[PDB]
């Protein structure tokens, strides 16, 4: 089943998330990621439709599976005796926000706005279908180079959203908010409008601001690059200590820094060609 329908590739990369390999699928070629997770390391379970136990992960890939392009794309999966199998879009050429950063530096802020709309644009399709990712990163960011498109990935942390409080987090730390350092306690939105805060000033700075539980509870932004003031501004606006002091979406999109994004293709033909 899985074997004959696709041909594996080299392992691209592994950790808390698992093994992915590149791969093609062999009915027409179409580049794919193949993701392998065992079972023992799975602790957040769902069920589809169908009323069939999967990981939580797959419940919330299909959700938000559409024509949009921000979203890594779930086309296929399988159970095995002590892993589960997803089959995943690949672009192709392609490089994660993480390594691009290294490589450049910090970003010149036309480009950390064409790529920070994005990013926001596909969270809120998230959001919008009901799912919250959280770990948003430069990790779990994919640059289509050609298209100068990005898409989310890894949503293995992910849960259903909803409006009262989460008291679980297996996202990554240093991108998680004050109020889940101190009490354990984070509610979905403002805790994803924080984690956007982090990568913004990563995208602009060439790292992120916080290392230690104590910087990120004192909550004070130090600029190490040269960084517009608008651009501060909105930092410092979704860092805020008290999630309530927190921008909304909305509110991030139309804050002057936003203004006049580049359109994905303006962006590669710009900055990625
Ligand atoms: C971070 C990891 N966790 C996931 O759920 C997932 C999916 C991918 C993934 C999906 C499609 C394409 C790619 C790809 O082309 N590359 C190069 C990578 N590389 C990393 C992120 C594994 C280093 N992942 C892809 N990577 C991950």
């Amino acid at each position: 089943p899985l074997e004959s329908q696709y041909q594996v590739g080299p392992l691209l990369g592994s950790g808390g998330f698992g093994s992915v390999y590149s791969g093609i699928r062999v009915s027409d070629n179409l580049p794919v990621a193949i993701k392998h997770v065992e079972k023992d390391r799975i602790s957040d379970w769902g069920e589809l439709p169908n009323g069939t136990r999967v990981p939580m992960e797959v419940v919330l890939l299909k959700k938000v599976s559409s024509g949009f392009s921000g979203v890594i794309r779930l086309l296929d999966w399988f159970e095995r005796p002590d892993s589960f199998v997803l089959i995943l879009e690949r672009p192709e050429p392609v490089q994660d926000l993480f390594d691009f950063i290294t490589e450049r530096g910090a970003l010149q802020e036309e480009l950390a706005r064409s790529f920070f709309w994005q990013v926001l644009e596909a969270v809120r399709h998230c959001h919008n279908c009901g799912v919250l990712h959280r770990d948003i990163k430069d990790e779990n960011i994919l640059i289509d180079l050609n298209r100068g498109e990005l898409k989310l990935i890894d949503f293995g942390s992910g849960a259903l959203l909803k409006d009262t409080v989460y008291t679980d987090f297996d996202g990554t730390r240093v991108y998680s908010p004050p109020e889940w350092i101190r009490y354990h306690r984070y509610h979905g939105r403002s805790a994803a409008v924080w984690s956007l805060g982090i990568l913004l000033y990563d995208m602009v700075c060439g790292d992120i601001p916080f290392e230690h539980d104590e910087e990120i509870i004192r909550g004070q932004v130090f600029f190490r690059q040269r960084v517009s003031s608008e651009c501060q501004h909105l930092i410092r606006w979704c860092l805020a200590l008290r999630p309530s002091d927190r921008p909304t979406f909305e509110e991030i999109q139309n804050h002057p820094w936003m203004q006049d994004v580049l359109l994905p293709q303006e962006t590669a033909e710009i900055h990625l060609h």
